[PDB]
């Protein structure tokens, strides 16, 4: 099993949740998150003067599946989720060693 | 040493909190997040209408410990989170190779 | 590659940004949470009472860097972070199998 981490932009995660609905992955965690990547945020003009906004709000979707779905998963987030533009997200896969289920005390190892 | 990421009822914090103090558990660090499930949220009816809420305020509880404390935790987060309903929660194991405090700078490896 | 999980006073946050940026890791997630340590939380004095807070605002950076990076990225964040109180972070290490950039589709494994 594994953990598929997506910081993707906040506006796509309708997006996100529908092509993974559509594939049978419902499942997901969903954190509003701040963030930068390798531009180290934006720049903008603002009354003829440059500005620098170096952490942005994201969203950051976790969604645990089996091995062999992983790379479903990844190509779901990335067709949703991208812009074309830079900040369109990463994907970070983290083992997972066990899953259980509260109610029925199932676990998955 | 293992991350033990529970995601939980809200209401539930508390006991799990208590359950986990009482064993000796103590550091744990608590994020308010959104998700949904296998059952995809809840179906409600409001005005004798069918209404769908398809992400619900959860409470993730991340308690990292050592290889052989991990089932005792689970133990501890399943007897204080569940119900019995749809929604106790999920909890996922997930490896930590290194650890280290701050203050002093020691390391756990 | 491995996700460098830092739990750090909000007022460090800066500090931390900074550290690392000058030492070229801009990428970086940050999250709001609220945890406590091996102290569990602190005890203040309040009117002539002992008033107890168990949970306190604490700031989650997740910092994905190469394994060779780990190291620095620990130290970096340590020296910046520190103050010598309880309190001052803890750092966890957790492996990190696939990095997707979403805009490009480019996968480091
Ligand atoms: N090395 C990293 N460690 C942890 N989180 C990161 C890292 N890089 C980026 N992120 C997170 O992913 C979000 C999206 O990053 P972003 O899409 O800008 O990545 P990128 O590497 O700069 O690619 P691009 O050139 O397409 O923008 C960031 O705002 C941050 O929350
Ligand atoms: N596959 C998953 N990936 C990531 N997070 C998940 C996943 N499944 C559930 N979660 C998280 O766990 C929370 C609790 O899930 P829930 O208890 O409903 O799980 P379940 O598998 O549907 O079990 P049950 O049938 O008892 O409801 C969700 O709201 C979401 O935050
Ligand atoms: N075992 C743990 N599992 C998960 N998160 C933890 C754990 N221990 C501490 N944390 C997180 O790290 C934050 C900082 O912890 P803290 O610096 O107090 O650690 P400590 O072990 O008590 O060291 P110190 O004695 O220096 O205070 C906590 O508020 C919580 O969010
Ligand atoms: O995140 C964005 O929307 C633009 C900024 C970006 O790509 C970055 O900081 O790497
Ligand atoms: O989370 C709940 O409280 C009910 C919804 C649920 O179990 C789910 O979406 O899987
Ligand atoms: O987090 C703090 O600022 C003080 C409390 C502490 O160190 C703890 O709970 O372990
Ligand atoms: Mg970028
Ligand atoms: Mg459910
Ligand atoms: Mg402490």
């Amino acid at each position: 099993m594994k953990m598929v981490v997506a910081v993707i932009r906040p506006e796509k995660l309708e997006c996100v949740k529908k092509a993974l609905e559509e594939r049978g992955f419902v499942g997901m965690t969903v954190t509003e998150v701040k963030g930068r990547g390798e531009q180290k945020g934006i720049r903008l003009q603002f009354r003829g003067r440059e500005v620098e906004v170096d952490l942005l709000q994201k969203t950051k979707v976790e969604v645990v599946v089996s091995d062999d779905a992983v790379d479903e998963v990844v190509e779901a987030i990335v067709s949703s989720a991208r812009t074309g533009k830079f900040g369109d997200g990463r994907i970070f896969v983290i083992p997972v060693e066990k899953s259980v289920k509260i109610r029925t005390g199932d676990e998955e190892v």
